[PDB]
């Protein structure tokens, strides 16, 4: 499956908009009263005011192609300094077979443009905003792992409920789409910031729409 479209909630609405508007072009972005919605090839996200004082942001992957990689990375380094880990300023990910950048945007969201080098596409054409994917990662940070993975089953994603580790990060999914569920707590690779529960809404292309409480269950809405 993909996901059609993630609510995501941002205490940064107007720079928020102006960066985003900057990067992917005013024909990729809506702006509302409250909130915003961004294209991202077949997946939309959209941007809603958070309650004062809270200060949400999550880990958002972007599928760009197989051949892509190097157009991308540069591409994003336009809008930010790219993040380093282990002072590198890629990642090569040998379970998903492929490389990564990252930059943060003014909520500190951690953004990763992720080029999977066999299960994308090879797109013989120059890369450029319009040709971001789908969204390939979404954290699934939840207070209760167990819980959240059954439900997810049931959401007809492939689960292996027998080895869902509930005191770590757990890989849910297939191909180029996986949600990363796991327990608050953790600081996030490439990022200073640590896992922490912030509310979500979630459409798959299944019809199956799925949101994060404020407390963090996982709570299957259609
Ligand atoms: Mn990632």
């Amino acid at each position: 499956a993909s996901i059609k479209q993630l609510t995501l909630y941002t205490a940064e609405l107007d720079r928020m908009l102006a960066f985003y508007t900057n990067m992917l072009g005013a024909q990729h972005v809506h702006e509302q009263a409250d909130a915003f919605t961004i294209q991202l090839g077949v997946s939309q996200i959209q941007f809603r005011a958070a309650a004062d004082g809270t200060k949400p942001f999550y880990h958002i992957a972007i599928n760009i192609a197989a051949n892509h990689f190097q157009e991308g990375k540069a591409w994003l380094s336009g809008f930010g300094e790219l993040l380093t880990e282990n002072d590198e300023d890629q990642a090569y990910f040998p379970f998903f077979n492929a490389y990564s950048c990252y930059v943060e945007d003014p909520s500190g969201n951690i953004i990763e443009l992720i080029s999977r080098q066999q299960a994308a596409p090879v797109l013989d054409k120059p890369f450029s905003a319009d040709q971001l994917l789908s969204i390939g990662e979404i954290n699934i940070t939840t207070s209760d792992v167990e819980q959240a993975a059954t439900r997810l089953k049931q959401a007809e994603l492939p689960v292996k409920l027998d080895q869902i580790e509930p005191a770590g990060l757990n890989f849910i999914g297939a191909q180029d789409l996986f949600l990363l569920l796991g327990p608050p707590g953790r600081r996030w690779l490439f990022s200073e910031r640590v896992a922490v529960i912030y509310p979500l809404q979630m459409e798959l292309d299944n019809g199956v729409s799925l949101a994060i409480t404020e407390t963090g269950e996982l709570v299957i809405l259609e």
